[PDB]
C-alpha cells in the first residue's frame, strides 16, 4: 500500500497508509502507539481501533498522537495526558483512540502537537489550541491552561494556512503569507527580535521581505520557507540546527545562504536537527547528530545542510523529524529511518540506532 502520511514524537512513530490503515511504531509506555496495551513495538503494528474510520492524517506531539477523519468529522487523540493537560476533560488512561468531543463536525485542514498542547487549523482559517499555556503557547493571551480547545481570537479576521508547535513555542503562516510566532521565546525561536514570550500571535516582520507558505517547529528553533522556495531559520543554534555554518542565534528569520540555490517543498523539524526537502527531491539534513538523525553516517553534529543519500538516488517525497530519529518515504513507495532506535522507533524491527537511512521493510516495495 502506499504510505500517504509519516509523523513522528519523541519515541514513537506513526504512519497512514492508502486504505484507511493506520500503523504506529516504537514506544508505547503511555499509550502513544493506541494498541490498548503499553508494550513498545519494534516494527509497524497497525492500529485497529481505527479501521474503517477513514482517518485522513495523523500527526505526533512529544509522547503524544492525534488522527482526524474527514468523513466522520472526527478528532481523536491518544497517549500522554499530561497530568489532565491533554486528556480533554478525560479522567482516562488514553491507552486507544479517543474522540475530543469539541472538535466534532469542525472541518479540519492541519492538526500540530508540541510537547504539552496541539493546535488544530479548520478549513475556514481558524485556529483551536488545548493543551499546557505556562508560556502562552496556545496564543490564548494569558497562562491558563485550556483542556477543552478554545478558538485563538486574535486571529479573527486572518485566515491562518499552517501551524507548527515546537517544545513550548508555536509558528504560523497566513494564507496571505504572513508569519507569526507565540509563546517561550527566550531563544529568539519566535522570530521578533528579542527573547521575550508572547502571549498571544505577534507577527514576523522581519521576512527579508518575502512571504511565507510554510513553517516548522523543533524544540528551540523554526524554520520557515518563503514564497520562491528560500528557507529561513531562527531561535537556538546550539547543536547547529539552524544550519548556517556556525553556532550563532538568530532572533529574527534568516535566510539559509547555502540552499539559495534549490526550491524548498518541504521541512520538518526535531528536538535539534532540522530538514528540508527541496523540490528536485533531494533531502538536506544539519544540526544535533549524536544519535545517527541528520543521516550522513556519522555522529557528529553537522552546522550546515548535507544531503542525505539513498539507493540509486531515488528522490524523497515526504520526510518527518522526531526528537532523535528521522523518517522519509520516496519516489519508490520505499520508507527509510535513521537515528535513535532503542524504543523501536526506526520501525526496522532491532530498535538499533541508525546514522545513516535505513529501510523499513514491513512498508516498503523493495523491503
Amino acid at each position: 500500500r502506499k504510505v500517504l502520511i509519516i509523523s513522528a514524537g519523541a519515541s514513537h512513530s506513526v504512519a497512514l497508509l492508502s486504505g484507511d490503515i493506520v500503523c504506529s511504531w516504537g514506544r508505547g509506555e503511555d499509550g502513544q502507539l493506541g494498541h490498548g496495551d503499553a508494550e513498545d513495538r519494534p516494527s509497524p503494528t497497525q492500529l485497529s481501533a481505527l479501521d474503517g474510520h477513514q482517518i485522513v492524517s495523523v500527526t505526533c506531539g512529544a509522547d503524544h498522537t492525534v488522527a482526524y477523519s474527514q468523513s466522520g468529522m472526527e478528532v481523536y487523540s491518544w497517549g500522554w495526558g499530561d497530568f489532565g493537560r491533554l486528556s480533554h476533560g478525560n479522567s482516562s488512561d488514553l491507552f486507544t483512540p479517543l474522540p475530543i468531543k469539541a472538535l466534532h463536525g469542525i472541518r479540519i485542514k492541519q492538526i500540530a502537537c508540541g510537547d504539552s498542547h496541539c493546535l488544530a487549523v479548520t478549513m475556514e482559517g481558524e485556529v483551536q489550541s488545548w493543551g499546557r499555556n505556562q508560556n502562552g503557547q496556545l496564543g490564548l493571551g494569558d497562562t491558563e491552561d485550556s483542556l477543552v480547545p478554545q478558538k485563538i481570537q486574535a486571529f479573527e479576521g486572518i485566515r491562518i494556512k499552517m501551524v507548527a508547535a515546537g517544545a513550548e513555542h508555536t509558528a504560523a503562516v497566513t494564507e496571505d503569507g504572513d508569519l507569526y510566532g507565540w509563546g517561550w521565546g527566550r531563544y529568539g525561536n519566535l522570530g521578533l527580535g528579542d527573547r521575550t514570550d508572547r502571549l498571544v500571535p505577534e507577527r514576523v516582520t522581519s521576512t527579508g521581505g518575502e512571504k511565507m507558505s510554510m513553517v516548522a517547529c523543533g524544540w528551540r528553533h523554526t524554520i520557515s520557507v518563503s514564497y520562491s522556495g528560500a528557507l529561513y531559520t531562527y531561535g537556538w543554534s546550539k547543536y547547529g540546527q539552524l544550519g548556517h555554518g556556525d553556532l550563532e542565534d538568530h532572533l529574527i528569520p534568516h535566510k539559509l545562504e547555502a540552499l539559495s540555490n534549490s526550491f524548498i517543498s518541504q521541512i520538518s523539524g526535531g528536538a535539534r536537527h532540522t530538514m528540508a526537502l527541496t523540490s528536485d527531491g533531494k533531502l538536506y539534513g544539519w544540526g544535533w547528530n549524536k544519535f545517527g538523525q541528520v543521516g550522513v553516517g556519522n555522529n557528529l553534529d553537522q552546522c550546515s545542510p548535507v544531503q542525505v543519500r539513498f539507493p540509486d538516488d531515488q528522490k524523497v517525497v515526504q520526510v518527518s523529524c522526531g526528537w532523535r530519529h528521522t523518517l522519509a518515504v520516496t519516489e519508490r513507495n520505499n520508507v527509510f529511518a535513521w537515528g535513535r532506535g532503542t524504543n523501536g522507533q526506526l520501525g526496522i524491527g532491532e530498535s538499533v540506532d541508525r546514522n545513516f537511512p535505513k529501510i523499513i521493510e514491513a512498508l516498503s516495495v523493495d523491503g
